[PDB]
């Protein structure tokens, strides 16, 4: 009977409808005769307007006063603003609740039964490098909080017309960095050559270690970027060990504790807040699956199968399958040991369901990026596997900008 | 728009421009993605569907413009205007059969797709002759665990009368009983299929491995119950190359995986039983059929007979028992000599087919979800790999139950 997409989920056999999506304002890559679900990155006064207004719209209704007069003045006010400026500004608790919708918003994260928890840090009058610098380390060590991690966004000043953003160039804020090697090979992490090679650049004398953190280029407007050092103080690290295989310590693994991505743009009412860096804690198969096992990556499967005797000269043996879940095992045993938070993907994916649940009563839906909710290892031993999802784009939103340089 | 395709472990991109001869609106739209979901929520019509695959088919044989080719349209055309309908050549047949393989888009076994066995069963007149074929079709599929592709393609739809079906939705399969107390004794996928079979007839058995009756139906008539001579069903008893009491779980499966309720179409003709088999890939048993939380259900079992923590999620004790149990389905398939392939060879292979299809039609359909395996996604190259899914004609189909 009903319009909306019919969303099943096979181990339970229950089936739910999602309304939800039919509050999307704009078009992801799909269409009837091809799906791109599965692409990583497929590619004004009255347009801001009308984006102000929905937004405006969704806090009046957050707080149970839409239709009221506060409601109306400031929608009055907003239009007013635009009219005689070009742009608007949100009051301290739109930008709050604004944040928290952007992450409850974001299709490809698990970790969104969390979302009502987020520390937000107002940082719109920052008006240097150096400032941002210190909003930073401030950010890392109120998110860090000794190993017991805290979700925080910190919120820089909003895109302007005609003059420079602000940018973070680092992809995130703690990053190991990687050396590019004369017989072409990489030391370190391959996925961060690009910003190694700018940092040099930049005038950062380079260590030499597979795992050296890597420096901070902040952007202010219209000035080029500054370099700028953390405190090894700040920076939260963990060495892996594995808790029975003994020789896996002596690899000299190691991961940061602090998962904070710092390149997205995070989109309000239609204003673009360009440097809006987020944190949480991390999911172990990020480490241990995709970090420390991808081929591009530290690439490390071949080593820690070697270590364990494995045949691997042969698909069949399932080496690959058993290496990688002894490092996910120590990724894990390691930040239970130094106590600081993680969570298997088991938990966040059981966790993941009760949000849909949460989210199907309280919008209707909730929008889901399957390939990227489902784990990289044991898929189908998660419950997410077995649920159908429906991706759409909703505002506020975390949206991918292209590098500053 | 062409779109852009990149693998993220290599760099590499190509542009999908195969996605363009999609004649079949999939159910995506720009306002939302709904790639994840299973199942989907005249004349002039069958007769360019017709003349669309007669040119693939001609051109295939380079004969493409030739006497051949317009005879053959003219034929299809007037056998299309005086009864609304025609019927292909066996020749035709073969070809489409195995261009519907090719283009699956969930199916990762595609770099096979040019060796396939078609049987021609479109003489048949009831559920008995059926039967017949379909025993023929096991025997010569299983080669005595020398598996070998096959599919049995029994009479088109007809627009005065019922179909042919095969009820059951492969040809083997393991029978669920319902137990008063809630509990399923043997694959609950099975259920329905099982008390149907009973229902028409069948003495059930007791145990987890019954191999299931089918129900075959002929136009428009009760449909009708063969046992399948167990001999004619191979099977693998499960042991663990070094874990010695993983064989007294009593576990086993079937070599042959024969898909037997989807809908062939070729050149708008429909096949409405046109069971199909190859082998399988070890993770469909190991870790979908037994581990399933809805299905054989035994990751608890196997943990606790490792002794694994099963008290927290983070000993990755189910992690730790699915890659055990894959890897008895793999040596008990290798000691038995019968066919399969492991999740690391098929996605090797599956790259590979990719890049043939690139340089041959210039893209391939593919359904990342589907084509992405249900254990070390990522540990396999087509986790990186970017995929477009759409649908391309001849195609296999869903269809609905015929109860
Ligand atoms: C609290 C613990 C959190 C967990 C465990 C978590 C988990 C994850 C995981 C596993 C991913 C996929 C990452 C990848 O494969 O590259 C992810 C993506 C994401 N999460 Fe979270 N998340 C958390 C908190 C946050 C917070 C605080 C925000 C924002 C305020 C956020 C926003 C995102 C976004 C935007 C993505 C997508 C990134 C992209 O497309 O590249 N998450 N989350
Ligand atoms: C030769 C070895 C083959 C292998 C290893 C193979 C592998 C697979 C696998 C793993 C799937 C996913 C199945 C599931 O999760 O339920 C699948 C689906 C499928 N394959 Fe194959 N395949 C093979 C041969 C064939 C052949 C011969 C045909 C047809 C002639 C075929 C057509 C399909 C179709 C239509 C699907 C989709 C089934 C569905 O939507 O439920 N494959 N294949
Ligand atoms: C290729 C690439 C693109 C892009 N936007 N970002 C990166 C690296 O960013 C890290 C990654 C983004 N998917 O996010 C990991 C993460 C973030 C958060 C907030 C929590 C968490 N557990 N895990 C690489
Ligand atoms: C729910 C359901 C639908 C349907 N069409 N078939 C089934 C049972 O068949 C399972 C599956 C098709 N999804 O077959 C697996 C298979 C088929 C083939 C030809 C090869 C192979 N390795 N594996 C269940
Ligand atoms: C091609 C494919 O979309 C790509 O490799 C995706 C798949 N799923 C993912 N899922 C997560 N969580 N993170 C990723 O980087 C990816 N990569
Ligand atoms: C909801 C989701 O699409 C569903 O669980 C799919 C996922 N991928 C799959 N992939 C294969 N090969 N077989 C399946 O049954 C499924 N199930
Ligand atoms: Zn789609």
């Amino acid at each position: 009977g009903p319009k909306f997409p019919r969303v099943k989920n096979w181990e339970l056999g229950s089936i739910t409808y999602d309304t939800l999506c039919a509050q999307s304002q704009q078009d992801g890559p799909c269409t009837p005769r091809r799906c791109l679900g599965s692409l990583v990155l497929p590619r004004p006064a009255e347009q801001l307007l009308s984006q102000a207004r929905d937004f405006i719209n969704q806090y009046y209704s957050s707080i149970k006063r839409s239709g009221s007069q506060a409601h109306e003045e400031r929608l009055q006010e907003v239009e007013a603003e635009v009219a005689s400026t070009g742009t608007y500004h949100l009051r301290e608790s739109e930008l709050v609740f604004g944040a928290k919708q952007a992450w409850r918003n974001a299709p490809r994260c698990v970790g969104r039964i969390q979302w009502g928890k987020l520390q937000v840090f107002d940082a719109r009058d920052c008006s240097s490098a150096q400032e941002m610098f210190t909003y930073i380390c401030n950010h890392i060590k109120y998110a860090t909080n000794r190993g017991n991690l805290r979700s925080a966004i910190t919120v820089f000043p909003q895109r302007a017309p005609g003059r420079g953003d602000f940018r973070i160039w680092n992809s995130q804020l703690v990053r190991y960095a990687g050396y590019r090697q004369q017989d072409g090979s990489v030391r370190g992490d391959p996925a961060n050559v690009e910003i190694t090679e700018l940092c040099i650049q930049h005038g950062w004398t380079p260590g030499n270690g597979r795992f050296d953190v890597l420096p901070l280029l902040l952007q202010a407007p219209d000035e080029a970027p500054e370099l700028f050092v953390l405190p090894p103080e700040l920076v939260l690290e963990v060495p892996l060990e594995h808790p029975t295989l003994e020789w896996f310590a002596a690899l000299g693994l190691r991961w940061y504790a602090l998962p904070a991505v710092s390149n997205m743009l995070l989109e309000i009412g239609g204003l673009e807040f360009s440097a809006a860096p987020f944190s949480g804690w991390y999911m172990s198969t990020e480490i241990g699956t995709r970090n420390l096992c991808d081929p591009h990556r530290y690439n490390i499967l071949e080593d820690v199968a070697v270590c364990m005797d494995l045949d691997t000269r042969t698909t069949s043996s399932l080496w690959k399958d058993k290496a990688a879940v002894e490092i996910n095992l120590a990724v894990l045993h390691s930040f239970q040991l130094a106590k600081v938070t993680i969570v298997d993907h088991h938990a966040a994916t059981v966790s993941f369901m009760k949000h849909l649940d949460n989210e199907q009563k309280a919008r209707g839906g909730c929008p889901a990026d399957w390939a990227w909710i489902v784990p990289p290892i044991s898929g189908s031993l998660t419950p997410v596997f077995h649920q159908e999802m429906v991706n759409y784009i909703l505002s506020p939103a975390f949206r991918y900008q292209p590098d500053p340089w």
